[PDB]
């Protein structure tokens, strides 16, 4: 989200409240983006702006669909996009072609000059301030001469955006977790030693079949390389435990009973944090064996001290002609993550690279001073996480934890924790809130009536649901939310009890799902990792696909691409992020697809 208001500010017509005003009221209808990648939602949305604000939200209300536009019938950037007949527009841009051909490998393209372009323009509308500023944006609007010296002023402007696309990224930009993703790939790593996690929720089976004859292939194709399964024996009876342990013993799998593990330092407090969730998921309180699966990942005894991969219990593996036949390979840093990119259109530039990170496969090196480092680095960030989760949940930039912090439900949690003298914990939060969502009452008095009142399509009806919830009118409630589903009341008039009581309860189970999973993920998981990463990037500028740079470890996406994570270093094969450079459409995996550890599905993975 954070490059829709430049656009906006830029060629849409706004300012600063505006620009953001509008996103408060543009997304209630998430995904604004589509609009901005064409640019013609911002045309249009810039001719109703300069009729007042109130004019741009009336049209966005009375609207059918949005992106469905099409045309009708100090801003020294912007004012240089408009009309490059302009000297100064044209100077800009010759310049922008000689950036390109000392930059990159072949003859540069369009959105590859459009790109260098606006990178000058927005840095010359950055180094002018004041009045002459105000004149370089009536000049270029005028279309006269290069003032004297402007040629001057721009070559050390010039020289910097070449200099950022030409030279290697210095080892202050590769800072990886604590260590400098380096270029030679010194560090060592298996294609064959593997590790993977089960916690099980059903202490009679203590791992699906199916899962099961997958590590069987897994032990299987590796030859003689580990194929390690860390696991948990208080969560088996004594009868199933020895099943399982005699059924790894007969298939090759290295069972690791992480209960007994001795350990110290951050390892022992990821091991009782993660005791603690499988507590309190054996006794129906919130605990969650995924979150677990995410904090044992990182002890260092359950890695081992030889190079290993993590991966996810189910992963799949491209066994067969096609895989790796070397046991050994090298890349630039101490851990690999996985990761891949997303590209977002952005009309005449290019587009953008949004990265992303997992670690459903996570390659580790040989026991070393700087896998130590990296490890301890995650580890902290991940107990850190746990020790503040009322200070994460308002910090968070997740959406959905956003909305929790303003349900007065939660408020109300907390009052209790804090005049009770209990901290929040995880698995309490995620407790409270699955009793909340059990039923509608519960639920409407967790959330706002407010927020009721929004997502139910009448928030004019506050009031009203507020009286109907102070006595008992729990009537209202239902039709309100069914008739925001099944469209009108005219259709909730055709449904009976049995029916309509079998539409909340999905309805509320979707609702849980949506708080629950980032209380896991955002945690311990790859979105809590993904946070602890995010410092590496720029900030400053968005992040744009070059395809033919000279020096293309002069970005650091392209940098991670080819030596930090474990792309082309193993034969494990994810789908749950889009390879590198993936095309926008192309992430249309995600229109194929509640997993393994969500409430419902664990719900049934005993029952
Ligand atoms: O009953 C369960 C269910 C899950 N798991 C663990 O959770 C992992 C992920 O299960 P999966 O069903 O594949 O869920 P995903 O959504 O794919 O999991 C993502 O989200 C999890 C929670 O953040 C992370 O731990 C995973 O690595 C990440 O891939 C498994 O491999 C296990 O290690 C258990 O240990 N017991």
């Amino acid at each position: 989200e954070q490059y829709w208001r430049f656009k906006l500010m830029t060629e849409g017509g706004c300012n600063q409240n505006e620009a953001t005003r509008l996103i408060t009221v543009l997304k209630r209808k998430e995904s604004i983006n589509k609009l901005f990648e064409n640019d013609n939602f911002c045309n249009r949305l810039s001719s109703y702006m300069a009729y007042g604000f109130g004019a741009a939200e009336e049209w966005i209300k009375k609207q059918q669909i949005l992106s469905n536009i099409q045309p009708l019938t100090p801003n020294i950037f912007g004012a240089a996009i408009t009309f490059g007949k302009s000297p100064v527009v044209k100077l800009l841009k010759q310049n922008a072609r000689e950036i390109c051909e000392s930059i990159l490998m072949d003859e540069p393209n369009l959105k590859q000059v459009e790109y260098i372009f606006r990178l000058l323009a927005l840095q010359v509308q950055e180094t002018y301030s004041g009045e002459q500023a105000e004149k370089l944006y009536e000049c270029i609007r005028d279309k006269k001469p290069i003032p004297s010296k402007f040629e001057e002023i721009l070559l050390p402007i010039v020289n910097r955006i070449k200099e950022n696309h030409t030279e290697i990224l210095n080892e202050s930009k590769r800072n990886h977790l604590g260590v400098t993703i380096q270029l030679n790939d010194p560090y060592s790593f298996s294609t064959k030693n593997s590790f993977c996690i089960w916690f099980s929720n059903n202490p009679n089976s203590a791992m699906p079949k199916k899962i099961k004859d997958i590590l069987e292939e897994r032990a299987k194709q590796n030859a003689p390389g580990v194929t390690k399964l860390v696991y948990s024996r208080a969560c088996l009876t004594k009868k199933e435990n020895t099943n399982f342990v005699q059924w790894a013993k007969e298939n090759g799998i290295t069972l690791l009973d992480f209960d007994e593990l001795k350990c110290q330092g951050e390892d022992l407090e990821l091991w009782n944090l993660a005791q603690a969730e499988l507590k309190a998921m054996r006794e129906g309180k919130g605990g969650n064996p995924a979150a677990a699966s995410d904090l044992v990942r990182w002890i260092s005894g359950v890695i081992g001290d030889v190079p290993i991969a993590y991966v996810d219990a189910d992963m799949p593996m491209l066994t067969g002609n096609k895989s790796i036949k070397s046991e050994e390979v090298y890349a630039g840093h101490p851990v690999l993550l996985n990761m891949g990119s997303a590209l977002v259109k952005d009309g005449v530039n290019l587009p953008m690279e949004n990265v992303a990170f997992n670690t459903d496969i996570i390659n580790f090196t040989g026991e070393c001073k700087d896998r130590s480092i990296a490890i301890k680095r995650i580890a902290q960030s991940l107990i850190g996480n746990y020790l503040h989760v009322t200070e994460r949940i308002s910090k968070s930039g997740n959406p959905e934890l956003k909305r929790l912090g303003l349900m007065p439900g939660y408020h109300q949690l907390l009052k209790d924790c804090e005049e009770n003298n209990n901290k929040l914990s995880l698995p309490m939060l995620r407790k409270a809130l699955t009793q909340a969502h059990s039923n509608l009452s519960s639920y409407v008095r967790f959330i706002g009536v407010q927020r009721f009142a929004e997502m139910v399509g009448a928030p004019e009806d506050a009031p009203l649901f507020q009286e109907a919830l102070q006595q008992g009118n729990t009537i209202v409630l239902t039709n309100a939310l069914v008739a925001y589903l099944v469209h009108g009341m005219d259709n909730v008039s055709r449904l009976n009890s049995s029916e309509k009581e079998n539409l909340i309860k999905k309805y509320l189970g979707t609702q849980l799902s949506l708080l629950y999973k980032p209380l896991v993920m955002e945690f311990s998981g790859p979105c809590a990792v993904t946070r602890e990463i995010l410092p590496l990037l720029p900030t400053g500028e968005p992040t744009r696909y070059i395809e033919n740079l000279k020096q293309p470890d002069a970005q650091i996406l392209r940098v991670l691409q080819t030596h930090a994570c474990v792309a082309g270093k193993t034969n494990f094969t994810s789908d749950n992020i889009p390879n590198w450079i993936t095309s926008s459409e192309e992430v249309e995996r995600t229109q194929s697809l509640g997993l393994s550890w969500m409430p419902s599905e664990q719900a049934r993975l005993s029952k």
